């Protein structure tokens, strides 16, 4: 389906035999380079907003795109290749398209839209893989030579956001399976503090579920303005509120049945780690829940799973940018009982875990 | 499995089902980036090396090779996750370690080194991925419109060469295999020519296989210094010459039972790929046969098999890289019978396929004469 190695041909066990098989399989994990490399080109260039607004053959997608018709049936390939675009083949020659799925994530402006994933890649994480041993070697660490946290900027929050929205709904609707299996039902009222709450889509889809919550998103100004625009698309806005600014100089609420912190503490140093989940618990009402949903693993690092494996790997691209971790289950609990909170619950979704805690007094 | 996404969390039923499942594999795609980002940062810290020298917690190699702590384990535990490196466990914990096969892969000089495609992404490949848009842009056309063959240079082969070496035993055994079902036998003499020869494994291989054969790689004089270095290592130095040149010019002789390229029609355009054919039609031996290796696809383009969707991806390489396809068939085909050659066989490798052609034995449909000149000139 996916492979690029026909692993069936590769055959046998002695020395030589293992080792040309390992090699073939690391080369495969090595060119891996090649699909963002098409996919943010082929962005770039306006590919997927072309296919968009009319299906065509490679000859003419090149003559709307100012491209060269060769390399642009090669480029087409290649994303067809990927499962990316569609690709129609009969009498008349070839025609690519979009699925309306590919759609919903290839063009810029949708609720799912990996667009801002794409400008992110260029734009901040391509130039600095390039410089990971550089960043290994030094540490990420700041000049007083603490941990430092990561280093992603606003302004580059202002693309990524809308870039992972596309990880919120499997995790809502598992969160939501166990809040109302946790006596939370609709018809009832209840308060989300959203903290750092990009986009605002883990809230905002919560409000769907929940008719009667309300919500409140912290975050830096122009990302908020992102948020309430996006409440206000999927009819929520009259429930939904932001609270701009640096959520380190508080302002943050009290009363909050329900406090998300959704892809914030592996931004964390494990000292700043502590001093939010001690503030979460600050303005918990009574039978509040903290939920975090991150990149957990348990402290043998073992790749298990998948949400394991991702979790190893997503600690590089925090390293890559400057600090953060994928923490361990163990750090959170040593976290959660500073701030007198227990976990209650762990639950999977696709690349991610959510705990669940609670206060314990 | 090795998956990055636990897809059995994602629902596929509505529009919306439909478009986060999607996402969440196009991500899986995209996130590709990071293993040559962390395998080849490891290949520039040390890591492999000093792993084979004496296993380690990640302090102990972060002590060693002068890094910080945290990274070192952060870039240890990613390389774990990739499964490249593994663990032996002791009382007190566990050690990184690199497998027999881990290692004949990750440490410069070994036979299968892939430290010399480490080192082509990093100078090369890398910087040039992301230039991509602006090369599909303008095309791989000089300033008369012609195409220009690939832009990999000679001083990038000498890094490059050896790190491909990985693919050769799967290819030589599948076609010795052939040859020896066809008739071909080790204890006869036989001739091979190995045009574009790189380190000269694939040819090595051969005479390795077939005691009696003897065969002559084609390159430029500084990679066919690294073939009969290589020939040496493999034994076969009796048996194995070079003759550095551009191999362009053709002229290469008379007699050869095997004439062989192996990832050179990739590189080519039409034009030189038709010129390289009937160089090799004109040194055959009445029986030789042409072997092609290479990222060969239908004429459909449909990414059916692996090998299908890696020829398809690997056009995307060649023109990253200023020239060059994934050829189809049917084109090889068309090359094969203007230089007077017809397929008899195609064969299946982990990433290639082999196309077998031999000397034509039947005439063109065409009489010879003036139409038939003018349809040739045309
Ligand atoms: N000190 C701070 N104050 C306010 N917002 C912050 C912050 N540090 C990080 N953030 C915000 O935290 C978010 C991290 S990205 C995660 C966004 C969202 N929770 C999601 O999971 O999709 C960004 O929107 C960023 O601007
Ligand atoms: N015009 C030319 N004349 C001579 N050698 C050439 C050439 N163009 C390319 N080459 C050589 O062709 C090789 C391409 S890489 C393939 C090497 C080998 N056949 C293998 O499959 O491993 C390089 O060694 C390069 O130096």
């Amino acid at each position: 389906n996916v492979s690029l190695v026909d692993e069936s041909l590769l055959v046998g066990v002695t020395d030589e035999d293992r080792a040309v098989r390992s090699a073939h399989q690391f080369y495969e994990r090595l060119i891996g380079l090649w699909a963002p490399a098409v996919m943010e080109a082929a962005h770039e260039l306006g590919v997927f907003a072309a296919l968009a607004e009319a299906p065509a053959d490679s000859g003419e997608l090149a003559r709307r795109l100012d491209c060269d018709a060769r390399a642009m049936r090669v480029l087409l390939d290649a994303l067809y290749a990927y499962d990316v675009i569609d690709r129609i083949h009969d009498t008349n020659g070839f025609r690519y398209l979009l699925s309306a799925e590919a759609r919903e994530c290839l063009l810029p402006g949708t609720l799912f839209s990996l667009v801002g994933k794409f400008m992110h890649d260029i734009n901040v994480a391509w130039p600095a893989w390039r410089n990971l041993a550089e960043v290994v070697r030094h540490g990420a660490r700041d000049t007083s030579g603490a941990e430092s946290p990561n280093g992603i900027a606003q302004e580059d929050y202002e693309s990524l956001v809308g870039g992972i929205n596309f990880w919120a709904p499997p995790i809502v609707t598992t969160l939501s399976r166990k809040l109302r299996a946790s006596g939370r039902s609709g018809d009832a009222t209840a308060s989300v503090l959203d903290v750092g709450c990009g986009t605002g889509l883990y809230s905002q889809l919560l409000l769907r579920e929940f008719p009667r919550w309300t919500a409140t998103g912290l975050d830096v100004e122009r990302i908020a303005t992102l948020a309430n625009a996006q409440a206000l698309r999927l009819g929520v806005e009259e429930r939904f509120a932001t609270r701009a600014g640096d959520f380190w100089r508080g302002g943050w609420g009290t009363g909050y049945d329900l406090v998300l912190f959704a892809n914030i503490f592996h931004l964390q140093t494990p000292a700043s780690a502590v001093r939010l989940m001690r503030h979460a618990a600050a303005c918990l009402a009574p039978d509040g829940l903290v939920a975090v949903v991150d990149q957990i693993v348990d402290a043998d690092r073992e790749p298990k799973t998948p949400q394991d494996r991702f979790a190893l790997l997503f600690a590089a691209s925090m390293t890559n940018t400057g600090g953060g971790d994928a923490y361990t289950f163990q750090e959170y609990e040593e976290w959660f009982t500073a701030a007198g909170l227990q976990r209650i619950e762990t639950l999977d979704t696709p690349m991610h875990r959510i705990l669940l805690a609670r206060r314990a007094t």
